């Protein structure tokens, strides 16, 4: 049980369009002693905005697993108008800030050790028909130098039964660039979206998250100055119908390469399986040594 009064600001870890993440100290005792923890809590709070972050809450609660980031709690305090989800903290930070910080001690092998890890906890989610919509280096986190985990899922929904994607037409924001064509079109989610955003993961590893080598940064390169009265997703479905795709970052292996390549198939059903995935990375790690 965590109450309102005893949690303490110390520094703000992230944001998204309805949502923010702080790292706080949570103090009973009152004397600086108290267990630093994550706790997310909703920008401009809404009725719908509530049942969604309760349903998000849900989501993590439901999810055990070595490299999905642990559930601790809820904060109400103040009913259901100031939920707050409480998780624990990770001091090292997300992998976008870590492995740009650290990206003279991170080698190959190591990166393909946290893409295995990311593709064991995206098995996990599909066991329970979840589908995360934002995978992103953003969004992992570092336990330590051999331990990642998955640490956000503001945007993760259950698919129904009846069918095997998600519909979602909804403002604001989207990340447009580690999107399926099919998402940015018809809005469709599924497992095999969360394959093609997972091959842009690959690629923001490769790329060490070199700010100008990102995937916004590629893209807008290659949609170029030509934008002239037209959007910049109406730019990018054009583009991706075209086969034009990130380039492979430099010195990237070929066979890695071929995973991303593999993953940006037009055709959901050519999309490889999470499972497919992680064989195809312990292997080419397993051979790296
Ligand atoms: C709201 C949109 C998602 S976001 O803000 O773009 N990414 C999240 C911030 C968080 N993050 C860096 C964390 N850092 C350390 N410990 C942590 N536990 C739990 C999280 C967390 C992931």
């Amino acid at each position: 049980q965590f109450e309102e009064r005893h949690l303490k600001f110390l520094q703000q870890l992230g944001k998204g369009n309805f949502g923010s993440v702080e790292m706080c100290r949570y103090d009973p005792l009152q004397d600086n002693t108290g267990e630093v923890v994550a706790v997310k809590k909703l920008q401009h709070s809404t009725e719908e905005h509530l049942r969604d972050f309760e349903r998000e809450i849900e989501i993590l609660k439901s999810l055990q697993h070595d490299n999905i980031v642990k559930y601790k709690g809820v904060c109400y305090s103040a009913g259901r108008r100031n939920l707050k989800l409480i998780m624990e903290y990770l001091p090292y930070g997300s992998l976008r800030d870590y492995l740009q910080k650290h990206k003279e001690r991170i080698d190959h092998i190591k990166l393909l050790q946290y893409t295995s890890q990311i593709c064991k906890g995206m098995e996990y989610l599909g066991t329970k028909r979840y589908i995360h919509r934002d995978l992103a280096t953003r969004n992992i986190l570092v336990e330590n130098e051999n331990r990642v985990k998955i640490g956000d899922f503001g945007l993760t929904k259950v698919l129904p039964q009846d069918k095997e994607y998600y519909k979602v037409k909804e403002p604001g924001e989207s990340p447009i660039f580690w999107y399926a064509p099919e998402s940015l079109t018809e809005s469709k989610f599924s497992v095999a979206s969360d394959v093609w955003s997972f091959g842009v993961v690959l690629y923001e590893l490769f790329t060490y998250i070199e700010k100008s080598k990102s995937p916004p940064a590629e893209f807008m390169r290659m949609i170029g100055n030509d934008k002239q009265g037209q959007s910049i997703v109406t730019h990018l479905i054009e583009l991706l119908k075209n086969n034009g795709r990130l380039p492979r970052p430099d010195g990237c292996p070929d066979e890695i390469y071929m995973i991303m390549t593999e993953c940006w198939n037009n055709n959901v059903n050519q999309r490889p399986s999470f499972r497919d995935l992680a064989l195809r990375v312990d292997q080419i790690r397993d051979n790296m040594a």
